[PDB]
Order: C-alpha cells, then structure tokens, then sequence
C-alpha cells in the first residue's frame, strides 16, 4: 500500500523494498499504478524518495530506478506530474535540481528524465499571482534560479539529453527572464544573478552564434533588458547596460566597448540598441519614463547612458521645441483671450463681419478652431484635459454657426480651461522654469477633502451650540440653518455677536466662542504646514527627482511627436566599426560615447 | 466628557438649568474626541495625534 | 469688482447681470481657489526665506 | 529600546536536541530560496491574558528606536494580520456607532423644551 | 513620515483591547503547531505565526 511503501522509502531500508519487488512483479502492478501514486497530490515514489535524503546520498533512489527498468514502466515514472494545484506539473527532475545534489540531477537525466518540463502549479506562479517562486518554470531555470553552476553546466552539456537554452516558458519567459525575474537589488542576490547571467549568455553565444539570447523576447513583448527596465530590478538592468566581455571570440554580445581609458577617464561606446530606439523597436526610455512606477525609476534614469542620451536629446530637439511649444501655445491663448473679450456685444448669431476689426475677430477665432481641430486630432488617434477643450471649442463654434447664444458660455469656459491646461495642470516641464504656481502640490479635486472637514467640524460645532441658543421659533430646524448660517458668516467676518442675545449664560458662549476660533486656526495651521513642511523638507532630493523626470517626459513627448523620418533624422549617436564580428563582416552598430570618471 | 456629561445629568436632576451649559460643554468635547477615529487619514492625521488633546490641555 | 470680492468686501451683484448664472458661479469659484493658492505661495515662499535666516545668520 | 537583543530573542534558534525547545522561530518547509519560519508568539500575543510585548513596544517605549522594531517581521506581519482579519470592520463599526452616538446627543439636547426649571 | 505606522498600530491595538477577552481569543492570530519535544518529553503546544521569507546567501 501507500503508507508502508512511503514509509519504507523515508527510512530508508533496501531490504523491505527488495522483498516488495517481487509482489511488484507479479502483480503486473508499475509504480506509475494508480493505487501506488497519491491521490490529492499525483505523488509518486521517486519524488518522496528524493525529498527525504540523508548525508546527500542514499540507494533508495537508484533500487526505484532499477526496479522501474526492470518493470519497463522508467519513462512514464520518471516524468509523472504532479497533480494538484498547488504543485502542478512538477516532475522528478525539478526535486533533484531543488536539493541542491549533482549525483541525482545527472543520474535522473542519464536514465532519460525530461529536461523541458514545465511546472505551472500555484506555488510556483509569480508571487504577485498568489505564487511562492517563480523559478522559470523549467529545470534548467530552476537550476539556473537557484544558483547551481554545476547542474546548468551539466544539462547543457550532456550526451544524454541536450538542454536548450533557448527554450521559453508557458509565460513565454526565457532563462534569461526567470534570472531577471528572481533578482533583486541585494548583494549576493545581484551577485550571482549577473554572474549567471553573463555565464548563460555566453554559452547560449558558443553552442549556436548566431542568435543572441536577450533577442529572444517575452510574450508581453519584454527582453531580459525591457523586462528589468520594466520591473525595477537596478542591479540586472544595470550589469546588461554596461556588460563588457574581455573574450575575443564572443565580443558582439558586450555593449560597453572601450575606445580608451588613461588613468579615471574612461571614454566608453555605450551600444544603444533598444534604448533610443527611434519607433522601429520600444525604448527602454519609454518603459523606464512612463511605465516603470518604481522608485528605483530615479536610480534606473541614472545610468551613465541613459543620462546623456537625455541631456543630448535636450540639447538637439529638447529646449528649442519646448519654447516652440509654449511660445506657440501662449500667443494661440492670447489671441483666444482677446476674441472672446471683443465679441461684438449687439447682435445674434452667427455675426456679420463688416470692418477690418471684424474680419481680425474673424481671423482668431478660425485660429481657435485650427487649435481646436489639431487638439481634437491629436488625441483622438487621449490627453483628456486637451481633449475637453477641443471638443468644448469645437460645440461652441457649432452654437455659433446654429444661431444659439450660448456660444459665450461654452466658450469662455474654454478659454479658462486652456489656460489652466497650460499654467495649471503641467504635464511636463512647466511653461516657466521660476514658477509662482510650482511649489503647491494642491489640486482641484483634492481641495474638497480639505474644505470637507471643515465643513464637518463647523457643522458639529453649530449643532452643539444651537441647543444652548434654543432658549432664546428657536425649536425649529428653520432656526438651526439661519445659526449654521449666522456662524459661517461670524468665523468668516464680525458678525456683532448677536446670539449672545438669545443665550441665558454669555460666559459659557464666549469660552466656547473663543476656543473654537483658536482650534479652527490651529487646524489651519496645521494642514498649511504640512505643505510649508514638505516644501522645506521634501526638496532635499525629490525636487532635483521630479524635475528629472518631468524633464525626461518631455523629451519623450517631443521625440514622439516628430515623424518617423525626422525622427531618424535627429537620432543621437554615429555608427561605429567596433570590431569584426562572428560572420567575418565588420559589426556596425550605433554606439554613445560616454567619458565616465571614476576618481581612485 | 462622561464626567461633563455625568455632572450635566447630577445637574438636571438637581433641577438646576445651569445643566445645559455643562451639558453642551460635554457635547463640544465629543464632537473633538471623534478626531481619534480621523487620525489614520494623512491630511488631519497631523492635527489628530497629538494636537487634539495635549494641546487641548495647554 | 472683482478685487473687492478677492478681498472680502465684494456683493453678489455681479451675479444678477449675467445670463448664464451656473458657469459663472463656477469661474468665480474656481478663480478664488486660483487666488487663494497664489496668495498661499507666496506666503509660503515668504516663510522659508525668511526661515532661511537662522539663529547663526541672525 | 534595545533593537539588536530583542531581534536575537525574537528570531532565536538553538541546535542541540536536549535544549532545542528554547527556539522561538522554527523552520517549517523550504524550497531552495523560499522559506517558511513559524515565530512563537509567547509575550507577543498573550490576548491579554499578561504584558505582551506589543503593548509595551507601542506605548511605554519613548525611545527613537521604536519604528524599528514595530519593522521586525514577525511584529509587522502580526500587526497586519489583526488589520486585516478584524482592523477595518470593527474601525468602521466603532466610527459608525460613534458618530450616529453623537447625532443622537445632538438631537436629544437641541429638541429638549426646556420649559421652566 | 514615521507617525503613520505608530498610530495604525495604536488604533488596531486600542481595537483588539476593547474586546472581551472570549473575543480577544476567538480572533487568535496563528494557529497550534506541534514544534517539539520539551524537557519532560512532552510535545510542546505553541501559538505559531507563519512567515514566508528568502535568503540567497
Ligand atoms: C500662432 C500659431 C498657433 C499654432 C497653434 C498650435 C498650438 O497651439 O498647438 C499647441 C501644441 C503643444 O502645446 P501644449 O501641448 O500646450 O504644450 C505645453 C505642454 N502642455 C507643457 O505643459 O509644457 O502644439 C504646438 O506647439 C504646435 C507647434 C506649431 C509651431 C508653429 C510655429
Ligand atoms: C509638437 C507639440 C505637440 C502637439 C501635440 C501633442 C504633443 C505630444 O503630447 C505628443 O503626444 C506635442
């Protein structure tokens, strides 16, 4: 039965397994046989001769072999999946590989173990997805995960059954992407991650040149590189920014080329291949700038290449087109404020024009609608804000055209929304660098929180009072709104202190009169302090970030704005002859020249 | 507030009228103490701490 | 007019000339909020320089 | 307030068989990287039964160190689960019961006659 | 920037405590596990609380 075999195998003893084999023989029952395997886990005897080794050996494992030979049953026993869903599909292979024993690992492979077993349980999902490890639901990932340089080494590289490296994932990830995927910004985690990394880069280099691992993409779209640019992993993100291979053989897959270095200047060609992609491939800018919500985003924007590739995009397109930008939008604004100011006053719609005075009038608002239309365009092919007031200028030249009067409303709450757009809700680098409006991080929607605790504690205040007005009618609730009243218009301004009237004890309504201006000012205080706080206090290294960063969406907004061809035609970088490549042809790849300093 | 409360009540029964001046005294101070259950929210969280009753005491 | 409304000794009869009551109860509210948030800035800005002196400074 | 004595008395683990029931954090499965370690929690969650060490850390504890270990994990993760099991519901509940208590106090004051003594 | 922790602690503590005690034990965070034999032999009843962590090293 299940219990004593299982029992046997944990012991460990070989002699009550060798006297079971016979009753395995001649019941023509295969370990495989349903009664033998678990029935809520799909269990079989080989993993639970795996899991429970002691000193890292023992016979159990190869007498189950043998006797599995013997039955003729080996290739179904060795790949028998686990069943249930908290560990589904994992195979044999997987245990020998997680208990960190070679001997196992290349017995089990030898007998004829499957090497692209996908185990796809609960357990082993992302830990977002209700998971405990993503280990790249592959043995060579799992390997590869769970730093043992020995068992990748050896399923790469055996006689018996080739693992290929290459291979992907259910989830589409390749080993590549279960290595960025398990690392984080530790120290030995980081360590072994690159090491690793670099190792399995290079062999996937050596068995077959011509394709490179990191081309190998992930379903969403992702490369190893996007992928860490996408999750926040710095310390992978960064060794593959500037990894450098001294072997000359295999040297295409290095992306940090030295051109020279005396002494702590070390003038590098940083490769730019998916970074300033230029629309044919995504950017790891656009990831790292619009996606990426992390807050390693700072460090990750820090990178040496990435940082002057920013500063040199400013420098080409970034500040003559952001003034073109604001130049452009503030002259269309003033001329919208001064159409909407001279609308003639007596007339109905729409309006004649006669002089020269009208035929300008006319002339703005047909620039109004060219802005409104390219608006409307824009974000239809969807900036919301932007699109409001596009559409709201666009209803009201319909009311002006159809003769309803209207038209000034909808269009001056364009006008107001416009410039807000611009002076107010800033979705990049604000249209002035010294802006009155930029210290305040208070918003529209916000303000109501702010406004609705005091409208609370007024409210609780005046219903406490009311009832000591009462005596002075008073009962009614009619009563209660004029003090609600009355006692907004007293905190707001004087008021004479005519309640005082009504109350029997004057003393009592003084105290409680003046301890609520006094808690209402120290509530002001507090909740504007927090914003005078923040603005002492938060811009030790946040407003420099911020900054960063708005600057970087900027950029990006203007480099998207451009044409395909103009956009290629401001791209940053030269083509360099770095070296020969594998083929025989010279390697023609473009490539940012950084002079880092690194002071000994 | 439940002593304000308490001495209101002693007052009411005693027939005294005084009671409602306590008595709203007590009832300003429980419409304070609710600010306890406010003090997780980020925006009056400053004001909740310790705002609300030691500088109620000073 | 308008000044002596951002100051407080302004009357609502602005809001009995105009046509459209409704959008423009909603440009002065949300021109008093803008005013408020200048006004708060610059007696922000105000305050850390003048913090800015310190006890060494003074 | 002394952080590193209590994380070694929170996270202690002995080896030696005849003394191994003094450990506190006891190793349940593994999967190479990923484990599971059940803490005890003697003192740190006595229901009231004596002092838990919660209770001290949060309120009789005045030195700076105090965010600290409200960090260590087992304190966190325990903080976070009493949050979660019944934190909200009963914070919403008492928020409701108190503040429909003070409507009521409000009511009763203001329609009250008063007439006379 | 470090209140906000301190103060969620306090308000879910100040919660947990207005319980009865019956009440205090019903919502018992962990659960019994058998971690071992103690010094008489006996096996030892501990209320245990589960934490999932990792270590690369
Ligand atoms: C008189 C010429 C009128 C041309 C009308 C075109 C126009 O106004 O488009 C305006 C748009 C771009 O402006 P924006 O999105 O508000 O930029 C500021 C940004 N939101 C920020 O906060 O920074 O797009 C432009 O700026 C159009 C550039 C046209 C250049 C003509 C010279
Ligand atoms: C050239 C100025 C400009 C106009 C419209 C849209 C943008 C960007 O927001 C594109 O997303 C820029």
């Amino acid at each position: 039965n299940r219990p004593i075999l299982f029992d046997i195998v944990s012991r460990g003893s070989t002699a009550d397994l060798d006297g079971l084999l016979p009753f395995l023989l001649t019941h023509k029952k295969r370990l495989t046989d349903e009664e033998f395997r678990e029935p809520s886990t799909g269990k079989t005897c080989l993993p639970k001769a795996l899991l429970n080794l002691s000193n890292g050996r023992n016979d159990t494992i190869p007498v189950l072999l043998d006797i599995a030979e013997r039955t003729g049953n080996m290739r179904e026993f060795i790949n028998s999946p686990f069943r249930d869903i908290y560990y589904r599909g994992q195979t044999a292979l997987h245990i020998a590989i997680e208990r960190r024993c070679k001997h196992y690992v290349e017995l089990l492979v030898a007998q004829g173990a499957d090497v692209h077993a996908q185990a796809r349980g609960r357990f082993f999902q992302p830990k977002d997805e209700g998971g405990y490890f993503y280990f790249g639901e592959l043995p060579l990932s799992l390997a590869a995960c769970t730093n043992q340089p020995h068992i990748v080494n050896y399923l790469t590289e055996n006689p018996h059954k080739k693992a290929d490296m290459r291979r992907q994932d259910s989830r589409g990830n390749t080993v590549l992407h279960a290595l960025v995927a398990i690392a984080d910004n530790t120290r030995e985690n980081t360590k072994f991650v690159t090491k690793m990394y670099d190792l399995l880069l290079l062999k996937c280099a050596r068995l077959f040149p011509d394709s490179n691992l990191e081309a190998v993409l992930n379903n969403d779209g992702l490369s190893p590189l996007m992928m860490a640019a996408k999750t926040g992993k710095i310390g992978i993100f960064q060794h593959i920014i500037r990894r450098e291979v001294t072997d000359e053989d295999t040297r295409h897959l290095s992306r940090k080329f030295k051109d020279w270095a005396y002494g702590p200047v070390y003038s590098s060609l940083y490769d730019l291949s998916s970074l300033d992609t230029c629309g044919e491939e995504a950017s790891v800018l656009e990831i790292l700038v619009y996606n990426s919500k992390i807050e390693n985003r700072h460090e990750m924007l820090a990178v040496e290449p990435i940082n002057e590739l920013l500063r040199d995009k400013w420098r080409k397109f970034g500040a003559v087109s952001f003034y073109i930008n604001v130049v452009s939008y503030l002259c269309a604004m003033v001329i919208f404020t001064l159409t909407a100011y001279y609308q003639p006053l007596e007339g109905t719609p729409p309006y004649p024009y006669r002089t020269t005075v009208d035929y300008l009038r006319l002339a703005g608002e047909v620039i109004t609608l060219f802005t409104g239309v390219l608006f409307f365009f824009t974000n239809i092919k969807f900036q919301l804000l932007y699109f409001i007031y596009s559409v709201l200028v666009i209803v009201s030249a319909a009311l002006y055209l159809a003769g309803i009067e209207a038209y000034l409303a909808v269009m001056v709450f364009a006008l107001v929304l416009g410039w807000m757009n611009a002076l107010y809700f800033t979705r990049g680098l604000k249209l002035t660098g010294t802006y009155s409006i930029m210290i305040q991080k208070i918003l529209f929607k916000d303000l109501f929180r702010f406004l609705l605790v005091y409208l609370l504690f007024m409210i609780g205040y005046a219903s406490a009072l009311v009832s000591l007005l009462n005596p002075c009618s008073c009962r009614d609730s009619e009563t209660f709104s004029t003090f609600l009243l009355d006692l907004f218009k007293l905190t707001i301004g004087m008021g004479d202190l005519e309640m005082l009237s009504s109350t029997k004890y004057p003393v009592v309504f003084i105290i409680l009169l003046v301890t609520y201006i006094i808690l209402t000012f120290v509530l002001l205080l507090n909740m504007l302090i927090a914003l005078m706080g923040e603005t002492v206090g938060q811009v030790s290294k946040e407003s420099k970030h911020i900054w960063k960063l708005q600057w970087a969406t900027t950029i990006l907004d203007i480099e998207r704005s451009f044409p395909v061809f103009l956009r290629k035609a401001f791209r940053s970088g030269e083509m360099v002859t770095v070296g020969k490549s594998s083929d025989g042809t010279p390697d023609r790849r473009w490539c940012f020249r950084v002079d880092e300093v690194n002071w000994s």
